[PDB]
């Protein structure tokens, strides 16, 4: 007597539950450390003014809405693969990539996992860092793939796990897909450094493994586009044939105008041409063309050398912010008297940060100084201003004294 | 040897074919009848006068870009319902149904195929109109449905084949899944009429069929919205709870900001709870969280009196243009002296038009007349004006007499 009747109520969403158990609390002194998003040192969600130049220049040219082609605009596309790989790349000078517009980062992600289950015959295994972005996993399934886990997060530490990370990734299987976060790992902000990138790049290679990235954060991470970026530029000069997930979410402040790319190279300009011809045979009954708004403003941005230039440097004040938030909650921990080592919090990049908090500390700090955070230890640096990180080492102390 | 020596080029878009070869065509007659969006009596791009005001209005409010919920911008949502089902629906009174924003109309028909995939127990099968929009098949398909047909189009008279279809129909599995589409077919403008509707619903409900309303046409068809949604308000009249999928893209001419919606008609607003958090868990892997910008233009506007009522002069400009076209279409043929039966160009809605002309005589009007349209002897109504007119005309007739 209905048809839905057997679909079952969904389980509560924890990241949710605790921005509304923030926004229920009283107290004058509650934090968001849940809040996904950059604020600013007021805790307001901040527009970049070269966004909001770039959306007077798109009004003034008083442009059409037609349906752009299925993978985007092309003038997008290609400032943005520009952005990934640096302009004078070996990759895009000889045409040998395929770049795509996508709903988000979140849209490459599944355009790409919807690529590998029809095209990637070799395996249907996807190795996730442990842990990963949450919403990595349902991606991945719901499009067809096996999900597998490789060491990343040392707990000990509260850094990466080289090592065990290094006998994981030789112990995949033979092609078999490698997801690895570009930068700004999240949720945990631990990334490899520069030497340790190398060797499993040579593993990579070594093994004979694809290497899927998923680049959320250049330029955002660390303040510099090029160290953001290096880790994925390393790997194709090493001769590894990536793909690579964008988004603009973070770095522009678009977040809700879903504006992202997805790239393959390839050996040459021929194959680039017959995979872009796949990904739109995928992206076509996934949503038929992505969105104008955005990619217009993206490319608006990347394409105008000043611009470009004040964007970038917008970006740095933003990677930069979050950096002395990090550097100040661990001088107020020590200036507090605590005795545990917080070089992890510094150590860290970008806006997430696996704290070391166990859960009972996590309520504690909820129940007695109302700071909310998930109760894995991660709290959203883009929650912590000038004006309360003082207020936040003085909790976190109390909870760990 | 690569990762993708072994995926094929895949086949050419045939309406792109059509619409480039119109592109080079240096022809002064030229005509692109092949056309997929609105154009003006000019032959131009059309952003709705209300649309601008739109616009500038949520400029002067200086919004933030941050993340829309899963399921969207609430009151688009709610606005969405709405129109549908008229203000004063005992479904909206009740709650009794979930509304969610998609990435157009595209995007609601993935969400509801991955939706009646995992949830839908009772069959794996979607009856398609015979014929349907190309890209349905795809949809279904990729998310894990099989595809099925009825008769609809009528060769020999160029209009319903009613009594086929109510067989056909008559005859589906129980509890199968039946699309139709609200009004305005795509790709031949044939539309049951009123009573041919009434009789359908009979049998969808004698069945126990499924009823999946595809709406991208709402007001765009006939100029009076109330008019083009009555099917789907009377099969929920008659205790069929459907689900709908509504586009924004040409009653708005929002296409390329990508604004529609999916609701699903449930028992109670319980039940629709139940839904709604699946349709969320659904939502997240694909894409995270739609659009921002043209979810906020179509709630301005739909929330708006003065808006509103602009929009409805509006969309009713475009209906009539279009049925204005159709209606000199017909009388010139009459003055070239043709004795064919040309009526159903007038009887046939909404921009899409099956002519009944052959291939050859497609093929003989692209060559010699520079009329361009895709072999099955569709035409695209937005791609006529009254300047050109007279003269397709007279090329229908030469290649018909
Ligand atoms: C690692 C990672 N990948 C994917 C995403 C999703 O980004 P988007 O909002 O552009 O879909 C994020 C941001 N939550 C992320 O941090
Ligand atoms: O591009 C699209 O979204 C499809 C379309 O209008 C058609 O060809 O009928």
């Amino acid at each position: 007597s209905s048809w839905w009747t057997h679909v079952e109520m969904g389980p509560p969403d924890p990241i949710l539950g605790v921005t509304e158990a923030f926004k229920r609390d009283t107290n004058s002194k509650k934090m968001n450390l849940g809040v996904g998003a950059y604020r600013d040192d007021n805790g307001k969600p901040y527009v970049l003014p070269s966004v909001r130049k770039a959306e007077a220049q798109i009004a003034a040219k008083n442009l059409d809405k037609e349906y752009l082609p299925i993978g985007g605009l092309a003038e997008f596309c290609k400032a943005s693969a520009e952005l990934a790989l640096g302009e004078n790349n070996e990759v895009l000078k000889s045409g040998r990539f395929v770049t795509v517009q996508t709903i988000s980062g979140t849209g490459a992600l599944r355009v790409g996992a919807s690529f590998l289950q029809r095209f990637f015959k070799f395996s249907r295994d996807v190795f996730l860092p442990k842990p990963s972005w949450g919403n990595h996993t349902p991606i991945f399934r719901d499009a067809g793939m096996q999900l597998q886990g490789y060491r990343y997060y040392d707990p000990k530490t509260c850094g990466f796990d080289f090592s065990g990370a290094l006998e994981d990734i030789s112990k995949i299987p033979e092609q078999s897909v490698l997801l690895l976060h570009a930068c700004a790992h999240n949720p945990t902000g631990v990334d490899p450094r520069p030497e340790q990138w190398k060797e499993i790049a040579s593993v990579v290679k070594k093994k004979n493994l694809f290497a899927f990235f998923d680049m959320a954060y250049q330029g955002f991470a660390s303040g510099d586009g090029d160290k953001d970026a290096w880790a994925v530029r390393h790997f194709i000069e090493q001769g590894i044939n990536v793909c690579l997930c964008q988004s603009y979410a973070k770095n522009m402040g678009l977040y809700g105008e879903r504006v992202g790319a997805f790239t393959v190279v390839c050996k040459d300009a021929e194959e680039a041409k017959r995979v872009e011809s796949q990904l739109k045979i995928l992206i076509r009954p996934l949503y038929s063309n992505p969105p104008l708004n955005g990619a217009r403003i993206a490319a608006t941005i990347l394409t105008s050398p000043d611009l470009r230039k004040q964007w970038l440097q917008e970006v740095k004040g933003m990677a930069d912010r979050i950096i002395s938030m990090r550097t100040q909650l661990v001088s107020n921990l020590k200036k507090e008297g605590s005795s545990h080592n917080w070089q992890h919090i510094t150590d860290q990049i970008g806006m997430f940060c696996f704290t070391g908090l166990k859960p009972e500390q996590v309520e504690r700090l909820t129940k007695e100084f109302s700071v909310y955070m998930t109760k894995d230890g991660r709290i959203s640096v883009a929650g912590v201003t000038s004006g309360n990180v003082g207020y936040l080492a003085h909790a976190i102390h109390q909870v760990t004294k």
